[PDB]
């Protein structure tokens, strides 16, 4: 199914019932009106980071179901699957073949060896300090080959995740074939996880390295264009990097909206949110919640330092069942572990207003499954796992879902989503206005049709208006 200008669900393969068969039942039985698309988070066999250390793209991890189950969901909903362009599991056949056969491995060129990458008398202390690091150490792990020789391989994230070398014909063949395989399982979008990390180059920070990153993105886009599949480069960065990707014609994520909407609702102010809604790229995937925590670095310069501090303290002070310790190292964590609904104090009025803003914001709205069901902080699972992120990764039963559908806030959110999916106005052009300091008007116009949101951020009341003029 081709991408449409309709809400996309974000879910785990096993978070809505048990597996992909349950996911398909929940979509067809409850969600046909309210989502046109589904982002299934990585469902390949993985050796860590719940899907983000994949071993093999050519199979569905057996507990979730099969590729056939994914294909049936693709027939009714436009689908987004993940490709990890930056790295693959140490538990992959590809890496295990490299450790065994070394120079005789057909997969040796998929990985970046320290001995091969650094010229003589390098790296210097400066070389290592220049690298944008996500941990305290240089981004390398030791390996021992079968033949007893030793080296280091580039490793950006966890020791489960070995970086691919996108400079080599071997990596290009792996990526090309995987993108072709994913194209053939019905994807309308491919999300490129951590794509900004994929370029390693001497005398650079190895982060969003120009011009090579444009070569890499265009090369992938070229492979998918022939199937009318969209490439979605995923980055959590300053909004100027989103603007630069959008300039090269790609869709981007709006990871700024979540904190801009929290700040607007806590402060009762429309100014910062109206600025972003006017200036943001028109081709984007908007978010309040994702599978991850609420991102604060993403809203840098779109709120002042004091506005960010006020918003983070409002979340902890007004949030429903949220503690500072849940986003500390005690729970394995700048991102805040909190459901969006619990971030607004489980306030139905403020939450619906947040979702109405999201529906009217430039882009395709993405609705994380926990937010779909106005999910509150899962303290039970958080304590069971000690994963801070789990506060916002509740596992719903089919029975639990049937009960969530009876909440007025959930029924009201479904009506909002159906309206955003059905109303021609959203396929037109958008006009943003503010009156005084607390009011926000968003008008979509498409020919004889106009859709309007009038929101008072101070009293959290709002009006939705649709008209068809026939003259």
């Amino acid at each position: 199914m081709k991408i449409k200008n309709e809400v996309m669900l974000i879910t785990y393969p096993d978070s809505l019932g048990s597996n992909l068969k349950d996911l398909k039942y929940v979509l067809e039985a409850h969600l046909k009106e309210v989502v046109g698309g589904v982002h299934i988070l990585p469902f390949y066999p993985s050796s860590g980071d719940r899907g983000f250390a994949p071993m093999d793209y050519t199979k569905v991890d057996e507990p979730f179901g099969t590729w056939e189950d994914i294909r049936e969901i693709s027939n009714e909903f436009y689908t987004m699957y993940e490709f990890m362009i930056n790295h693959i599991s140490k538990e992959s056949v590809y890496f295990k073949d490299f450790i065994e056969k070394k120079e005789e491995s057909p997969y040796k060129d998929l990985f970046i060896r320290y001995s091969d990458y650094w010229p003589e008398n390098r790296p210097t202390e400066r070389d290592i300090d220049l690298i944008y690091k996500r941990k305290d150490k240089a981004p390398f792990i030791d390996v021992t080959f079968k033949d007893g020789s030793t080296d280091q391989v580039w490793c950006t994230f966890s020791e489960e995740q070995i970086d691919l070398d996108v400079r080599t014909e071997a990596t290009r063949k792996f990526v090309r074939e995987t993108l072709e395989f994913l194209a053939q399982q019905g994807a309308s979008i491919i999300r490129l996880d951590a794509f900004a990390y994929a370029i390693k180059k001497l005398d650079t920070n190895c982060f969003f390295v120009e011009p090579e990153i444009w070569e890499l993105l265009d090369w992938c886009r070229d492979i998918l264009e022939k199937h009318e599949i969209v490439l979605l480069p995923e980055i959590h960065e300053h909004y100027t990097i989103q603007e630069k990707i959008a300039d090269k014609g790609y869709p981007v994520y709006d990871f700024a909206l979540p904190m801009l909407v929290l700040h607007a609702l806590y402060s009762g102010r429309s100014e910062r949110l109206a600025h972003w809604l006017k200036a943001c790229p028109r081709k984007q995937f908007t978010t309040l919640d994702t599978h991850d925590g609420i991102g604060v670095v993403d809203v840098k310069d779109l709120l002042t330092e004091e506005e960010v501090e006020f918003t983070v303290n409002s979340l902890y002070e007004k949030g429903a069942n949220v503690k500072r310790v849940y986003s500390s190292e005690e729970y394995n964590n700048y991102q805040i572990n909190c459901t969006y609904y619990s971030a607004l104090g489980n306030d139905d009025q403020a939450y619906l207003l947040a979702r109405a803003i999201q529906m009217f914001a430039p882009g395709i709205p993405q609705v994380y499954y926990v937010g779909l069901f106005a999910g509150e902080n899962d303290i039970e699972l958080l304590e069971q796992t000690k994963e801070g992120r789990d506060i916002n990764r509740h596992y719903y039963s089919l029975e639990e879902i049937e009960k969530e559908l009876e909440r007025p806030v959930v029924q009201e959110l479904f009506d909002l989503m159906k309206f955003r999916n059905q109303s021609k106005a959203f396929d037109g052009t958008v006009d943003v206005q503010t009156t005084f300091d607390h009011l926000l008007k968003i008008t979509w116009t498409n020919g004889d049709s106009k859709a309007v949101l009038e929101a008072n951020l101070a009293d959290k009341t709002f009006k939705i208006y649709l008209e068809h003029h026939h003259h």
